[PDB]
């Protein structure tokens, strides 16, 4: 299960204003190689970040680290 963490600089991750960014990142993850399921976003109790977990891994992580930043924009993304 590949992990992707999304951090926002203003407001909580679950804020409605951020949901489309999370939805866009989630949709791009599902397009990654050998990916078949993407979990809905899991929000830290701090609401500082959102965890997206994709069930399927080298080629995937490098693919995500290359493709997801375009989609995330100003938000910070990190692949485990």
């Amino acid at each position: 299960p590949v992990q992707v963490l999304v951090r926002f600089d203003a407001g909580g991750a679950s804020a409605p204003e951020h949901s489309q960014t999370i939805a866009a990142i989630r949709h791009r993850i599902a397009q990654a190689p050998n990916v078949v399921s993407v979990a809905p976003p899991r929000f830290a109790d701090d609401n500082g970040s959102a965890l997206l977990s994709a069930v399927l891994a080298r080629d995937t992580i490098t693919w995500m680290r290359t493709q997801l930043p375009r989609v995330a924009g100003a938000a910070q993304v990190d692949v485990g």
